[PDB]
């Protein structure tokens, strides 16, 4: 049998919204997902966070098709996504990029961001804008489960940023 989208060890936070403490490279491996997400710059510029764990493990075949996309297409909008291959690690990449809060950009094209989910059934994804992008991992997950109605499993790398989110969502 298909042994593709087998998600474990994930707790189920609403009927669409799951989460687990665990590197999203490591779940791609595992799970095989038709769609991960990857939290992108609209240069589809693979930098640290998500982006560079994804394609390091790709050994770079996700950058050289990310540039080939940009010198083609142009950058993507913020709030925007395209479908990319997941390469050896998922069927499809979903590339989206998060406001940059850093850079003071509105913080309103995070729903923008999450609606791109919804156009998916299933998804392995981080909690996007949350990292180098400066929003606040709470805010990004609040506006994750009030925006997305598709099954969305999270996968949070950091330890002691898992614990805060779910005791954080399970006191309402
Ligand atoms: N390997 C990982 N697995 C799971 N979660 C991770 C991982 N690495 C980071 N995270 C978490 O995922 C969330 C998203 O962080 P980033 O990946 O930095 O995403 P973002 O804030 O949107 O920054 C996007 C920017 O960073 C670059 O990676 C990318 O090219 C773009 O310029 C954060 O909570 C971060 O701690």
């Amino acid at each position: 049998g298909h042994m593709v989208n087998s998600f474990s060890g994930y707790l189920k936070l609403t009927d669409n919204v799951y989460i687990k403490n665990a590197d999203i490279v490591e779940e791609a491996k595992k799970v095989k997902p038709t769609v991960v997400v990857n939290a992108a710059n609209v240069y589809l510029k693979h930098g640290g966070g998500v982006a560079g764990a994804l394609n390091k493990a790709t050994n770079n075949a996700m950058q050289v098709e990310s540039d080939d996309y940009i010198a083609t297409n142009g950058p993507l909008k913020v709030g925007g996504s395209c479908v990319l291959s997941g390469h050896n690690l998922a069927k499809h990449c979903l590339h989206v990029v998060g406001p940059n809060v850093n850079k003071g950009e509105d913080i309103q094209l995070l729903k923008s961001a999450y609606e791109n989910f919804n156009q998916h059934e299933v998804l392995l994804a981080p909690l996007l804008s949350a990292g180098i992008f400066g929003a606040d991992p709470i805010h990004s997950l609040r506006v994750c489960v009030d925006t997305v109605r598709t099954n969305v499993y999270l996968a949070v790398f950091d330890k002691n940023l898992y614990d805060k989110l779910v005791s954080s969502f399970l006191e309402m």
